[PDB]
This record gives C-alpha cells, sequence and structure tokens, in this order.
C-alpha cells in the first residue's frame, strides 16, 4: 500500500519527459524545420520554452520552436505581426490541412493528429508544436505579438536560468510540483477554459509562490501552493526576464474571478486529503487526491 509521498514520487515521474518522447519531439523538429525551410529563409531551429526547462506536463502539447529568420526574411519585422503568422499559417495548413493548424497570440499550433487516450497516453509521441517566428537580434530573440499587433523581446534563456536556480533552492522538487498543478488546470472536469490562462503563468508565478525551500512533505507542499497561487492570482506578474509584455493579462475581471475560486476549492480539496492521511485513512487520502489531479495520480 502506498504512502502519500510514495504516490507523489510515482506520479512525479509519470509526469517526467523520457527518452521516447525526446526523440519523438526532435523528429517533429527537423519535419516542420525542413519543410519551413522550403517556404522561408530561416537558418536555424530549436526546442525552447516550457518543454526545454523540463516544466511541461503531460500529455505533451504545444512544444515551442523558435524559427530562426535570416536577414533576406528582414522585411517582416517591420510589418504587423499578422502578417508573418499568416504566412506561417498559410504553409503549415497546405501540408497538414486546416483543421490542423490553429493560429495563436504568438505562434501558428500543429497538431499531428496523436491520439491521446483517457489516461493521457499516447504511445511516447508528442501532440503538437508552437511554430514560433523569430528574429535573433543579439541579446536576444523577438517574435510576433498579436495582442500589439507587433514584435515582442523574449529571453528563454532567463526563463530556463531562473527555473533551475529555483528547483536547486527546492532540493530538486520545484519542476514536479509545476508540472503538477499544470496537470489540474489541464483537467477536462474543469470545462472547456482552463482555471488559469496561460498556462505559463502558473510556472511565473511559482517563481515567488513556491518560497522556503522544500518543507519534506508533498500534500502539504501542494495544500500551501494552491491556496498562495490562489491569494495572488489578481496580482501584476511581469515577464521576470523584464524584457516581454505581462504575463498575467490574458483573464479579463470574470475569469480571474474564477481562477481565484478554483485554486481555492483545490486548496480546499487537498486539505482534506491531508486530513485523510492525518488520521490514518490512506486509501481515502489517494483518492482525494485523484479526484482533484485526474488519472495520473496513482492509487496503487
Ligand atoms: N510575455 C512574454 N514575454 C517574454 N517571453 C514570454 C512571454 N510569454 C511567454 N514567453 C516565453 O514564451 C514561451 C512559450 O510560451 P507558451 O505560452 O507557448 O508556453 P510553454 O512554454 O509551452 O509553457 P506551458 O507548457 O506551461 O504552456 C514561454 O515558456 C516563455 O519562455
Ligand atoms: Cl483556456
Ligand atoms: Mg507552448
Amino acid at each position: 500500500a502506498l504512502s502519500i509521498d510514495e504516490a507523489f514520487r510515482k506520479f512525479k515521474s509519470r509526469l517526467e519527459l523520457n527518452e521516447r518522447e525526446q526523440k519523438n519531439a526532435s523528429q517533429r523538429q527537423n519535419e516542420v524545420r525542413d519543410y519551413l525551410q522550403t517556404k522561408f529563409g530561416i537558418a536555424r531551429s530549436f526546442l525552447t520554452g516550457s518543454y526545454a526547462r523540463y516544466t511541461k506536463t503531460k500529455p505533451l502539447k504545444n512544444i515551442n520552436i523558435f524559427f530562426v529568420l535570416k536577414d533576406s526574411e528582414k522585411h517582416y519585422h517591420g510589418k504587423a505581426a499578422s502578417v508573418v503568422l499568416d504566412d506561417f499559417h498559410s504553409a503549415l495548413v497546405e501540408k497538414y490541412g486546416s483543421a490542423a493548424v490553429r493560429k495563436q497570440a504568438r505562434s501558428i499550433n500543429v497538431d499531428f493528429g496523436v491520439h491521446i487516450d483517457a489516461e493521457d497516453n499516447t504511445d511516447y509521441r508528442v501532440v503538437s508544436v508552437d511554430a514560433v517566428p523569430a528574429f535573433d537580434t543579439g541579446d536576444q530573440y523577438e517574435i510576433p505579438d498579436t495582442a500589439s499587433g507587433k514584435w515582442i523581446k523574449t529571453d528563454p534563456e532567463i526563463h530556463k536560468d531562473k527555473a533551475t536556480a529555483a528547483h536547486q533552492a527546492y532540493a530538486n522538487e520545484w519542476k514536479g510540483l509545476v508540472r503538477m498543478v499544470k496537470y489540474w488546470n489541464n483537467n477536462p472536469k474543469h470545462g472547456d477554459l482552463k482555471p488559469v490562462k496561460p498556462s505559463f503563468l502558473i510556472e511565473v508565478m511559482a517563481l515567488e509562490c513556491l518560497y522556503g525551500g522544500w518543507g519534506g512533505s508533498f500534500d502539504r507542499e501542494i495544500q500551501s501552493f494552491f491556496a498562495t497561487l490562489a491569494d495572488r492570482v489578481h496580482d501584476e506578474w511581469p515577464d521576470p526576464a523584464g524584457l516581454g509584455p505581462a504575463i498575467s493579462n490574458d483573464m479579463d475581471a470574470a475569469r480571474k474571478q474564477r481562477a481565484q475560486q478554483l485554486l481555492f476549492q483545490a486548496s480546499q480539496d487537498a486539505s482534506i486529503a491531508i486530513d485523510h492521511a492525518r488520521r490514518g485513512r490512506n486509501i481515502e487520502a489517494l483518492r482525494a487526491w485523484r479526484a482533484l489531479f485526474g488519472p495520473k495520480f496513482p492509487l496503487s
């Protein structure tokens, strides 16, 4: 019979990237890069965002690939964001069909048609990539921004370095706790709209909302993490690197109130699980944790 710690560590391992998934991400990168280089001047590409920080939850969706545009494409830098995104969109629809391709704020999503079963298993295949037109300006990158109509600065290496620093200060448990809350945020039980938008905001908040080092127990850490996220979701959350626009403006007021309510509900659901465990009702506690997170949380 599983202890609470044993169950959380199994959950954590189920959310870790493995070698077969990595090989699949690399293969999709080759496929999309080789194609896009026939349509645009692209010097190089790279896997980035949460995928590269080991903070992307499962199943693996919306893996960012920056496609670094050559000087021959510099005309795009002085044009509206929708122009380069339109061109990337049309190219990718031509190859993958309209149903598979979706415009996003700072990327085009390509969905490979990989089946996600009800247990969140894909036979070790990535679900989709976010294709990002990008210019390397020297100090950082610039990518298209639908909200402003223009281009914004981003340095994913600052995000990576600070995720690594938080993780080292948290006894190597920070990244896993982030992936667990992102798994909860993705739970179909919440409906069509996730509690927190974008998912990246959970990680930005966690840089401040996990603190004091690792406390030693997953269940208390998760409870307090949810409670802190509820209390702070209305704060301003700038780009931590100080380069791009704030991360906290994608939710309108009603959406943020809902975010706070669902995060607080999660903190209460976690408290119930903690109370079960305190009283020796261990299979009851595991059932409470599974109802909160979803099927990847184990009962045995
Ligand atoms: N406002 C911003 N300013 C600068 N960089 C940003 C901004 N928003 C996002 N980023 C960078 O772009 C990356 C991709 O954003 P995206 O929303 O696609 O999430 P992601 O990395 O896939 O994370 P998740 O798995 O949580 O969705 C981020 O991880 C971050 O490095
Ligand atoms: Cl959403
Ligand atoms: Mg993404």
